[PDB]
DNA sequence: TGTTATCTT
DNA sequence: AAAGATACA
């Protein structure tokens, strides 16, 4: 065991030598000497430690990670006991309460339970300097995570991709929109959520597309 | 309430 | 580029 799960290391290690990646791993080191970066070094790739890459079924992609203390733990939008759900997570559950029937507020914000079933919880960018949104954008993450969308797009079928916000949506042009199912919408944040997120029914539409495909529906209450 | 997203310059 | 103006807890 270690920061990457083995099944992803296998299909990603090829970025490890490319200069944009030597550079980015250097850049964020400098950030950690001089500010607090979220998440902390060992949590940055938690999105790999949840299931075998070939077991992935849904991809929920966000902007970047949470940037308040003790929040971002590598799984997009997720937060760990004790931490309370942030607005974006509070909101999410709201859509789920009216989109999905049986679903009731989990009482905590830890979303590991989904990523075990095959939901890749990712953000376009994976680090954030404290208290400043998208602060680590255009630094070489987007390209690395593109390897991650590329590989799925290449080596899997009938994946549901859920693209939350203007920034997540940028991966869109790289997905085969026939091979896969791309559901795009306004980012769950209170700064936006009215732009479409509430009413988007992204959770139910996922299962719908998953069952027609012989695959198992994601059990969203399983948190 | 504070959201820190998004559209526009 | 970076920044000002803009519906529910």
């Amino acid at each position: 065991m270690e920061f990457f799960g083995e099944s992803w290391k296998k299909h990603l290690s090829g970025e490890f030598g490319k200069p944009y990646f030597i550079k980015l791993m250097g850049f964020v080191a400098e950030e950690r000497k001089h500010y607090t970066v979220y998440p902390p070094p060992h949590q940055v790739f938690t999105w790999t430690q949840m299931c075998d890459i070939k077991d992935v079924k849904v991809v929920i992609l966000g902007q970047d990670p949470y940037h308040g203390p003790n929040q971002a733990h590598g799984l997009c939008f997720s937060v760990q006991r004790p931490v309370p759900p942030p607005p974006s997570l509070e909101n999410i559950y709201k859509e789920l309460s009216t989109d999905i029937e049986d679903f009731v507020h989990p009482g905590h914000g830890d979303l590991s339970g989904w990523a075990k079933q095959g939901v890749l919880l990712l953000n376009a960018v994976l680090t954030v300097r404290a208290h400043q949104a998208n602060s680590h954008k255009e630094r070489g993450w987007e390209q690395f995570t593109d390897a991650v969308v590329s590989w799925l797009n290449q080596n899997s079928n009938g994946l549901v991709f859920l693209l939350w916000g203007s920034y997540a949506q940028k991966k869109g042009s790289a997905i085969d929109r026939k091979r896969h199912h791309v559901l795009q919408t306004a980012h769950p944040s209170p700064l936006s959520v009215y732009r479409g997120f509430f009413g988007c029914r992204h959770f139910s539409k996922t299962n719908e597309l998953l069952q027609k495909s012989g695959k198992k529906p994601i059990d969203w209450k399983e948190l």
